[PDB]
């Protein structure tokens, strides 16, 4: 374990001020430009644009264009230019500062799994939501696929054992993962049709694969609603914001090229340009920066650090996406 943060300090304490529970939605494939804040044609977040206090920044760039790349370097110290994904596995990530200074660290995984980031901790702070084993919320589309809703479900049953500390839920999102963007939503988010089902993108209609994109999208906006609407029942003990942010964004057939995946040095714009939503109770003090600040993946860990008043000598100046 090659450490980075070993200084770590926590300023105030929940013994000593009122404890603080974030949820971090780990984004999958959502585009920056598919977003109707950011000037997307259709309207594909209306549940999210009802809550006051969020804001939208236009200008965030994923440090990846994969899982397997981006999540890893969302949690890590290095930053974007500095980041390596073969050895990212043993640095002290942002989660492990946060748990050795006493920030309880939870884990539901919609997608696959954390891709390393929660292999320092206890399996226990683990838990796979794509079984109905822990997921109740399956059985609600043809294909018995779970979904993330399911993940918000017990939650209620983990802020009990942990009452009175400060808490950091990440809750990685199956979200628009594709190429079956047609399984990843349930009938009532099925606004634009016809839909492409088919695993070769190409045959398809465009219209109808962006049809299911988006409809994906409006199953994500639901979800992230319903996040800040669960954060909102614990408003009165705890101060209790959400950070969403996008593992990378999705080539739709631009220049024919599909999915996502592609290296750094070539991959189009479509693949990087991801959306980033903050939400906060207005009671928590906490400030966003501006909505069109330059932003990407290395604002993640500043930002989960100052959303528990800790700091640290090895990001006190990056920008973070709350002042
Ligand atoms: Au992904």
């Amino acid at each position: 374990t090659i450490y980075h943060a070993k200084d770590a300090v926590q300023a105030t304490k929940p013994d000593m001020r009122k404890p603080r529970l974030v949820v971090f939605v780990v984004g999958e494939t959502a585009r920056a430009d598919h977003v109707s804040f950011n000037g997307y044609e259709r309207d594909t977040f209306p549940q999210l644009a009802k809550i006051d206090g969020v804001t939208n920044f236009s200008n965030v760039t994923s440090c990846g264009t994969s899982t397997a790349y981006s999540v890893p370097c969302m949690f890590s110290y290095l930053g974007a230019d500095e980041y390596d994904v073969d050895t990212a596995k043993y640095q002290e990530n942002v989660l492990d500062t946060l748990d050795r200074l006493g920030v309880s660290i939870l884990w539901r995984d919609n997608n696959s799994d954390s891709k390393g980031v929660m292999d320092k901790l206890p399996k226990a702070q683990f838990a796979d939501y794509k079984s109905a084993t822990n997921n109740a919320i399956c059985n609600t589309n043809p294909y018995n696929e779970c979904r993330d809703v399911g993940m918000l479900v017990g939650l209620d049953d983990f802020v009990a054992a942990n009452n009175g500390k400060d808490m950091l839920i990440m809750l990685h999102q199956m979200g628009n993962h594709g190429p079956a963007y047609f399984k990843r939503y349930d009938e009532k988010f099925a606004k634009f049709t016809p839909v492409c089902e088919g695993n070769e993108l190409a045959k398809c209609e465009h219209q109808s694969l962006i049809n299911a994109y988006d409809n994906a999208l409006l199953a994500t906006d639901d979800f992230i609603a319903q996040s800040i609407q669960w954060l909102q029942t614990h408003s009165n003990a705890y101060d209790v914001s959400m950070l969403y942010v996008s593992d990378h964004g999705e080539s739709l057939g631009e220049n024919g090229v599909y999915l996502h995946g592609m290296p750094n040095a070539f991959a189009p714009k479509e693949q990087r340009s991801v959306p980033a939503f903050f939400w906060t109770d207005k009671q928590t003090g906490i400030t966003p920066m501006a909505t069109d600040t330059v932003l990407t993946h290395d604002a993640i860990t500043p930002t989960l650090l100052k959303l528990f008043d800790v700091t640290a000598d090895k990001v006190k100046d990056r920008t973070a996406f709350i002042r």
